[PDB]
């Protein structure tokens, strides 16, 4: 037995229906009661911050329904300033017990033709990462069911608690997955894409890249899932599966890399094209001001059980054991936390 609070839909002919996202959202009464929004096949563009608790949007379907916005961190607001990587997301989840299923996120800022502008042309922007959905520090216990989030670099951006995204689709280039959440992915195709301005035997992109706190038991962690090449044109070895991002931070003694963001990024039988070569290093900026790097050798990347032409077993691709692996079950990575759908 499922009833919706709200309708979204596109047609006059529906009747009693919301036409944005963004109103039926907003049409919630104050509170922390179930909320669920079905919203019908269509391309909605919006841009959404969810800050109301237990709040539920369904769409009619995966392929049909779109919530979508063009928005890069270089992208300029009426006051001249950048929007920046976070202020860049389609969806801002700022609450406890948000779910969506069945639906489309997308940021549609065109990093393809953005790079092909000549590089005197006043629009091309150099702040290129384009978030299509972003889990808040605020947020805790998010789920996505059935979802795909599209974009080309950082298209999710996971902060703050627990995220588990579940039969899901994820595309994108350059760090397309990052931040120091609790995120837990299962039977997820994650799809890297062609770069077109990307010389031969330069990297493409990197599936992750992690900020977890040191002292955060988990970070990023890929089950059951299929690590996908867009097309035949994505070049074997093009993909890192992961790069240690240590997030420029305010400090007591100045802005710069946190050397406590220790990244953690697990896959436990997963499977990968050749298109993947390993992990890889990231620069930030020291104390000091000085270029620095940081290796994935220092860092939390693991893997189990991969499978595929990029599954690679070497010193550089550090194994879980049994025993070890079984610290990755979904019962041990959200803790009391049951991922479930209204
Ligand atoms: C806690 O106190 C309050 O309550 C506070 O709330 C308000 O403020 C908000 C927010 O709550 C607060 O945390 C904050 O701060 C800073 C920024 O303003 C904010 O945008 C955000 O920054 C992120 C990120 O944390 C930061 O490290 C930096 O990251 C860049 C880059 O954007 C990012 O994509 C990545 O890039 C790598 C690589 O470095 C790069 O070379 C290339 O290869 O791309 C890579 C990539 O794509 O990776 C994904 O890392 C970069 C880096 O490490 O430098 O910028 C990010 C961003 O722009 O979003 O957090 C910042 C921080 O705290 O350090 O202020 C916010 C705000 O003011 O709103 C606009 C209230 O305003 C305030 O009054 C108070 O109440």
């Amino acid at each position: 037995a499922t009833t919706y609070n709200a309708v979204v839909s596109k047609s006059s002919s529906d009747g009693k229906t919301f036409k944005t996202i963004a109103d039926a959202i907003a049409s919630a009464p104050a509170g922390s009661t179930p909320f669920v929004i079905l919203i019908k096949n269509g391309v909605y563009n919006e841009r959404l911050t969810i800050t109301r608790n237990n709040l539920h949007l369904k769409g009619e379907s995966r392929n049909g329904a779109v919530i979508a916005a063009a928005t890069a961190a270089g992208t300029l607001k009426s006051d001249g300033s950048k929007w920046g990587t976070a202020g860049s997301s389609t969806i801002t989840i700022s609450a406890k017990d948000f779910s969506a299923q069945s639906l489309t996120i997308r940021n549609d800022f065109d990093f393809p033709a953005n790079q092909a502008k000549s590089d005197s042309d006043s629009s091309k922007i150099k702040d290129t990462q384009a978030v299509a959905l972003y889990v808040t520090k605020s947020g805790d216990r998010a789920y996505f069911k059935d979802v795909s989030l599209v974009g080309y670099q950082a298209t999710l951006y996971v902060s703050g608690g627990r995220s588990f995204f579940s039969d899901c689709r994820i595309s994108g280039t350059v760090d397309f997955i990052f931040g120091d959440g609790t995120a837990l992915f299962n039977n997820c195709d994650l799809v890297s894409r062609y770069r077109a301005d990307v010389k031969s035997g330069n990297v493409s992109g990197y599936l992750t890249a992690p900020s977890t706190n040191i002292n955060q038991k988990y970070g990023l962690v890929i089950t059951n899932s299929r690590v996908i090449r867009e097309s035949d044109s994505v070049p074997a070895k093009s993909y890192g599966l992961g790069r240690p991002w240590h997030p420029t931070t305010t400090f007591s003694d100045g802005r710069y890399a946190d050397p406590n963001a220790i990244g953690q990024t697990v896959f436990l039988n997963t499977s990968m094209d050749n298109h993947i070569y390993g992990w890889d290093k990231m620069s930030g900026k020291d104390k000091n001001g000085n270029t620095i790097w940081f290796n994935p050798e220092d860092s939390r990347f693991f893997e189990y059980k991969s499978y595929g032409a990029g599954a690679t077993v070497s010193k550089d691709r550090r194994q879980l054991t049994d025993a070890q692996a079984a610290e990755y079950t979904q019962s041990k990575v959200l803790g009391d936390w049951t991922p479930t759908l209204p």
